[PDB]
């Protein structure tokens, strides 16, 4: 099917580590959502320092929007995790992915998983469409489409 | 046992990555359910973009069906995950698996675990019964049988 | 100590993959509870197809028993998982284990962890007391004993 | 300045009732861990008649057993202020070690909000017997010290510092 | 953006193992928050015996604070875990990280993840800024900056 996002308000909340890669992911989510009809002033962008802040950050972002009379239909937390020499990578990835999944029932809208969990920087670049070789595609576009489809097919109105 | 599936309504909801494999798994579940007496018109199929979308999809899918007076007796979320070069496979698989298990208590019907979590494409083909050498069998068929058994034996009425 | 099991009703519910190992585990559980005085007619056995079905099957098994006025005091879900070549073993094991643990607080009775999580068939056989060399005691027996002790010592009464 | 700096003070255990509940596999290790936790708490002023000991067959039983232990103690007017569940797990050749450890750890952690008292993590998760003997202060070489004593101290401190009163 | 922390009350609660590294992490968080404007008299430091005690110590820390009329706006649990030769490291780290993440909804303030999960003491010293060759930076500072931002941006009040 072809999903029309013209009636949606979408939230994007991103972490600020690996900023270049973050900015490419967020751009591709935006471009793709506009392409499917979401209005520009209905894409709300918020930020937090690290990926661990994404879930509580997303919950409070959604509550704040609802309280001011501008509820989100869907949220895309975006973060980039690259394995370092410690186990920090594993513990942030694990607890964050699980809390992003469990957030959906707290706030009652879908939440799109926009975390990269890469072993290398180069893998993160390819997944954002910004490697030298352009060897894959920008995953942020996948997240934008999925946000439009999940909000449309499964929103309260559906 | 023989379980009479003629009274059941059953939802299938599938991700849309690895589509050829998905269709074969889906087709396997439907056929087996049809052979246990489930009626063609009582099998409802829905889709989501990726495996991470399955659990919230499945929740909203059940709620929607109940709300129009057509409640699902059991749901079979289906996705195919194949290990790539980052840890995205691990983190999707594990959070999606836990969310599928836990969904059962939120919607009060059995949810059949229809995710493949393969290290290679070929393992995934074999488990959909469509590798060149037909070395295994279509797991879809197992999911289909299990959906009818779990709905019947453990359905809201004994 | 000796735990008297004569007043207990115990449910065993088991998956059906690896049936020979399953039957040996269930028989050891039942034999040990018989010898702890649990009565034969108060041992109720149910099945499910796969280990993944154990936690929701056990919940509805307990509910149904309570609803017909024959509540279980304790339940033993039993399944046999053997590592294969995909990660399916790991995901089933991890999510089934945690859900068996979390089940206790929902149905308010102990639930005995009767799940083998083996890398080979021969490990599973051994843990059922039926490998060729008889290298280990049947773990089903321990599950039977644990069910009687947990129900007796930690039961509502 | 802030709330901080380092004083290393003792905590008085004398108003406390403490529960220790232990698995029965690897009994010799278990007995040494328990004795150490009891000894250290007696040294901190917990009275002998206020240390309650209970057992369960294996480590997987520690979480629900600890819950029902604390509920029973409260129902007879003898509430626990803190519980120490103790078990010894040693890697075997299947993945049983890992599934039991992980789901037991997580349920000891989660148990605290249900019964509303601290729960000290008294589980050994060792790759070898030797590792477990050492952390109970009973290897040949006495290479370490009895982690049991740390659990007893940790219990007295958590109950005292963070108790309802 | 620039954050004004002058209205904030922040709790720091640290384990006792690897005290020298804990102390450096804690001073880095305090120094950072001071420079963001938090006042000294509004920073409260508590201690627990080990990393395992952080989540429940944090919960009770926040509840005691609120009950005497001085509620925290954010809490920063700090611990330093180093792999040893048993699986103790993995079990503490995993259950502690997940419980710190999940604490946030129980006490309704953000909780910054101040655990080091290091393979070696050397990694830990580097991440508290006190290794011999000063190779990284004091991560306690990122935590302080995170506490101020999450509290300001996502606090109950605004
Ligand atoms: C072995 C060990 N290692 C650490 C560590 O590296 N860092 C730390 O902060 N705490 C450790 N602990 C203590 C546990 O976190 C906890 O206090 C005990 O197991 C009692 O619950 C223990 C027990």
């Amino acid at each position: 099917q072809n999903y029309d996002g013209s009636k949606l308000r979408v939230g994007i909340i991103h972490a600020r580590w690996n900023r270049v890669i973050i900015d490419a992911l967020v751009k591709g989510a935006i471009d793709r959502m506009l392409s499917l009809g979401v209005k520009e002033e209905n894409i709300i962008v918020e930020t937090v320092p690290g990926s661990f802040e994404l879930p509580y950050g997303s919950k409070r972002f959604a509550e704040k929007q609802a309280k001011k009379g501008e509820p989100l239909d869907v949220v895309i937390p975006i973060g980039v995790l690259i394995k370092g020499s410690t186990m920090h990578f594993e513990y942030i990835s694990d607890s964050t992915t699980q809390a992003i999944m469990n957030l959906q029932d707290k706030i009652n809208i879908p939440v799109i998983f926009g975390l990269l969990t890469c072993l290398t920087e180069e893998q993160a670049l390819a997944r954002a469409g910004i490697d030298e070789g352009k060897t894959m595609h920008n995953h942020g576009e996948d997240w934008g489409a999925a946000a439009v489809e999940m909000a449309t097919k499964f929103g309260a109105n559906a």
